[PDB]
């Protein structure tokens, strides 16, 4: 349940574990979510009421963003790809990012390569939501993932950093898993290695386990677009 | 890195030797200067090839897809890119002297420092345009000076010399180019309000690897002159 203006600032951070602040619907907050699970990290997560932010809140991020992480030595690291970073650098086993230097390099590339996604992603869903034109930002976000197609049809691998998931793929997750729900899924009718890439994701214990329950989340956009504040607790 | 551009025309550089790593560069970008500070840093044996950016070679396209610089080129044909990723890249691939800490969240700092910096490099640039062509600058500086402020305010919570404590480390290079090109570009003024900022600025400067790649102020006055005057020596 989202803490929002009112709330009581939490306790410090037990030794032995690491808090997320979090959202339950925020694509950034998720990417660390799922580092967090995928590497068997114990952990708590704090959802955070973005409408209505907690005034403490700011002192745990400057601007009140999430995804924001605190450790029981009440050190405060984000946002979300720094936080990724942090996790697997600092919790030693099953490590998510590639052993070569080079490699580690190469995901951060692609990385890079994606970070139009966020924004086209969420441009289109408002607009197809406001009922505005979307033809060209559906164009843009297919033209984002021929880029995504021609590296895995390249590479002969159905995951980013080959036959096995590894870091580069949880930090691209959580878009693809709104495509469905945002209702632009016909962006990857182009690109069929994507579409064995999100069939791979979905096999994956972590991503399964953290699949978000698509009705709650059509709900929450409905009140969301309706802006009923309620949404956000 | 005193050597003349390749432009247009110009042949592809062989295959990068055995023992080397090679950096595409020009003498006077920041960026480049960013990851040509951790090469020297580490002792690491490098090549420097200076690409014309304002007439680039047809091949360069074949290095990075848009012409940037800087790019790591090496010796399996590995090319690795821009300044950010290049410089973490070598100091994880590169032994000896290491520039980054250890400590997990020391090394997330300064990544998050780095975040904090992102205006910087645009602000600078804006600045000297308006200057060097006559027009509004009081906005523009005022934003370079809160940016300034925001890390005057680490340096002052943190009560060490250096961002990542009391001595140099990666997030010092990384930040330092743009802090060496406040004089010649006429805006060393935006730090008067930064008494730590100001005293960083000097440490850096006596830092052997800083003072080894310190431009001649006079040759980069030269460049700038020859830059906006449009003049097609200024990328050779
Ligand atoms: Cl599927
Ligand atoms: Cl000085």
């Amino acid at each position: 349940r989202t803490l929002g203006k009112g709330s009581q600032p939490p306790g410090p951070v037990p030794e032995g574990l690491i808090r997320i602040y979090s959202m339950r619907f925020c694509p950034y907050s998720h990417r660390t979510r799922l580092v967090l699970k995928a590497k068997d990290i114990r952990h708590e997560v704090v959802n955070i009421n973005l409408r209505n932010k907690p005034e403490w809140y700011y002192t745990k991020h400057p601007f009140g963003h999430i995804p924001v992480l605190e450790t029981s030595q009440s050190q405060l690291i984000y946002e979300s790809v720094i936080a990724c970073e942090y996790l697997d650098d600092a919790y030693p086993g099953r490590k998510l990012f590639p052993y070569d230097p080079y490699e580690r390099a190469r995901q951060k590339m692609l990385l890079e390569l994606f970070s139009k996604v966020p924004h086209l992603t969420k441009e289109c869903l408002v607009a197809l939501r406001s009922g505005r034109e979307s033809t060209n930002l559906k164009a843009a976000l297919r033209q984002e993932f021929s880029n995504l197609e021609e590296i895995l049809e390249y590479q002969n691998t159905t995951f980013f950093g080959g036959t096995s998931i590894s870091m580069i793929d949880y930090l691209l997750w959580p878009w693809f898993e709104r495509l469905d729900v945002y209702g632009i899924l016909d962006c990857v009718s182009h690109t069929p290695a994507l579409r064995l890439w999100i069939s791979a994701m979905k096999w994956d214990p972590t991503v399964s386990a953290l699949l978000m329950d698509k009705s709650i989340f059509q709900g929450f956009l409905n009140l969301y677009f309706q802006n009923n504040p309620n949404a956000f607790d």
